[PDB]
C-alpha cells in the first residue's frame, strides 16, 4: 500500500586536468552554476560523452567527446586542427567557460568578437 520508485537525477559531467588551482576553481564554479558536475581527471577512464578541460601541457590524453586545452603556447599537445581537439591560449579566465558552453551547446555559448586593430601605419 503505497508508491515505490527509483529516483535518479541526471546532469552533465566534465573532467578537468587544470593545474592552475585559482583558474580551475573559477571556471569550475562558473560552470557548476548550471548544475554540471566537474571532477579532477587523473588516473581515470575517459568517457566518450564527456569532455576533458586541460591546462598547459599534460602528458595524459583523453578519448571521449572533446578536449579543451588552454596552454600558453602549446608544445606536445594536440594543437586543435581537428573536429574534437580545442587548443586555446590562457589570455583571460573568461575564455574557458565560454568555450565550454559553445562545445556543450549551452544557451550561453556566445561568439568571439575577434578584437584586433589594423596597424598598417
Amino acid at each position: 500500500m503505497g508508491g515505490s520508485g527509483v529516483e535518479g537525477l541526471s546532469g552533465k559531467r566534465c573532467w578537468l586536468a587544470v593545474r592552475n588551482a585559482s583558474l580551475c576553481q573559477f571556471l569550475e564554479t562558473s560552470l557548476q552554476r548550471s548544475g554540471i558536475v566537474v571532477t579532477t581527471y587523473e588516473g581515470q577512464e575517459p568517457t566518450p560523452e564527456d569532455v576533458l578541460i586541460t591546462d598547459e601541457v599534460v602528458s595524459k590524453k583523453w578519448q571521449g567527446r572533446a578536449v579543451v586545452t588552454f596552454c600558453r603556447r602549446h608544445i606536445g599537445i594536440p594543437l586543435e586542427k581537428a573536429p574534437g581537439e580545442w587548443v586555446h591560449s590562457v589570455a583571460a579566465p573568461h575564455e574557458l567557460p565560454a568555450l565550454l558552453a559553445r562545445i556543450y551547446l549551452i544557451e550561453m555559448e556566445s561568439d568571439d568578437p575577434a578584437n584586433a586593430l589594423p596597424s598598417t601605419d
